[PDB]
């Protein structure tokens, strides 16, 4: 058993590799070249994966949720992370119940965003989302609740990535999976499971 997180491009993107496709998030606007996904690997299946998108290219928070969110000042240099996706239930029977998938899938998001010069991600979160990304540890900064709805409540977030964030979810994997501590410094990433 092993879980792979590594990084592939849309102008990436043999059996086990349409396995993989025909478990993805099907496209949206916003599945072109520039975008990048970090994808999660065991035994030849797709357990998350996560997407990134340029800020100055068109985006959720740009154009999908853009009368939500044009009071936010946005840098000029930066990545949107979307589509977060887990399996939880094919991830249970990959890497065994109680394994936090989600916890790895963030601490990728932090390793792949240093390798690619992003001191931290913006993203668009739901209510849930926002409560598992708190109760994770990580250091999240809302900088806008907004109303998709009457009672539909998303956020515009920044996630950290430095050193301090990655050691964080790095330790929390470590003491959580009991894995190798070198293991979740790198990237990409391999965990033993």
């Amino acid at each position: 058993h092993m879980l792979e997180l590594f990084d592939v491009s849309y102008e990436e993107l043999r059996l086990g590799w349409e396995v993989i496709c025909s478990q993805g998030m099907e496209s949206d606007e916003f599945d072109g070249p520039g975008t990048r996904y970090i994808l999660g690997i065991c035994e030849g299946q797709l357990v998350c994966s996560v997407r990134f998108t340029s800020l100055d290219r068109p985006n959720m928070i740009t154009h999908t949720f853009q009368h939500c969110f044009s009071d936010v000042t946005l840098p000029a240099y930066g990545t949107e992370s979307s589509r977060f996706f887990v399996d939880k239930a094919r991830a249970r029977a990959l890497l065994g119940e109680h394994y936090p998938i989600s916890q790895v899938l963030f601490l990728a998001m932090v390793n792949w965003a240093q390798n690619n010069a992003y001191g931290n991600i913006y993203t668009i979160v739901s209510r849930a989302m926002l409560k598992i990304l708190t109760r994770s540890g990580w250091q999240i900064k809302v900088i806008k609740e907004a109303f998709l709805t009457e009672k539909e409540r998303i956020y515009l977030l920044t996630l950290p990535a430095g050193q301090d964030d990655k050691q964080q979810l790095g330790g929390d994997v470590v003491s959580r999976t009991g894995c190798p501590p070198v293991a979740v410094t790198t990237w990409p990433l391999t965990l033993p499971v």
